[PDB]
């Protein structure tokens, strides 16, 4: 692989672009400097595409169902968090949750998602205020307002790490998406598709 | 200003990244029960959510315009070279390793587009999609990038870059809103579009 010029085409989650990108290009370009990267945007909706149309070989992002000709690999499992960033003591209720605005992290456009989905089970509801198509710069939108969102504690990791933002457990149960890595059954024979997932997997 | 009504938005990583906050801080002061919905679409994708109605308005580069649609200009082009690395010439410029942001999965960008009017050429190495992070990705590397200067600025208000002029020029960064003839006559609609273009 070192006289190779390929070009590789993979898809990450937003949040997990920040971590595994620059520990990854390190490796890449000292062992294969005549490779070329092509990182695009992927979540759960788009992943599916992103395989079977042939724009990635690789995503490593949250996931829920895959195409039948997809191999699939666990990397992190998915609790979710709540997000505020305002100053008031305590953890939120139920009842707090249920009563202030919310922020949606939607990839489609959608004002509501499973949240609402699970408090619809219950006779409750939100108000979502905002959706937004991403994760980072999340905090940049809620500071200064009583605005929440609820995100994987991934996300949230690195949502409190941007800083100014506090996460706790939500007051309810709800869905988390796992972190995989996912690629097409065609290229599981791949060496040079081999080669580059299990350099991905060498830093996450 | 008692508005509650749901906008739709299309914007490019850059304009999401650099201006979303402050147009987001200036929309709320005024309408503070609106709903805002944000989708992504770089400056390919942007007029297909266009003309599909999954946004009413869009900010991108300038593109394609679906029928019956309309566009303005909303702010000039001034690219900016950034580096983790005096100024860079026009040379090291072309010498150094390039990584291109957001061009749809492409490995050719504006800048090729403008190199080669000067018989010039340059190596891109790495295309990502988003802007935020920028800085840990080229830290202690070579590797420039070239953003528009919303980007720049955010991006070295975070601290481990320099900002540059480019040694060149384009329009190719300028910003256009675009949006759909039909809604030309909504009140709601043009106040949106006033104050996007206002908050550029």
């Amino acid at each position: 692989m070192a006289t190779s010029t390929a070009v590789f085409r993979i898809g990450l989650s937003d949040d997990v672009e920040f971590g595994l990108l620059p520990p990854l290009l390190r490796r890449l370009r000292a062992e294969a400097p005549g490779i070329v990267l092509v990182v695009r945007r992927a979540n759960y909706l788009l992943m599916p595409n992103l395989l079977a149309s042939g724009e990635i070989s690789v995503g490593v992002s949250y996931t829920d169902e895959l195409p039948a000709n997809a191999k699939r690999k666990t990397v992190r499992r998915s609790k979710p968090k709540i997000l505020r960033a305002d100053s008031a003591p305590g953890q939120l209720t139920l009842d707090d949750y249920c009563a202030r605005p919310h922020a949606l992290v939607s990839f489609a456009g959608d004002l509501s998602g499973f949240v609402d989905e699970e408090l619809e089970k219950f006779g409750r509801k939100r108000k979502v205020v905002l959706a937004v198509p991403q994760f980072n710069g999340l905090g940049t939108l809620l500071a200064g307002t009583d605005i929440i969102a609820t995100v994987p504690d991934y996300a949230a990791q690195a949502l409190i790490a941007a800083g100014g933002l506090r996460a706790e457990d939500p007051p309810f149960e709800t869905r988390a998406f796992e972190l995989s890595m996912a690629w097409r059954g065609a290229q599981d024979n791949d060496p040079a598709e081999r080669w580059l997932r299990s350099r991905i997997s060498m830093f996450i």
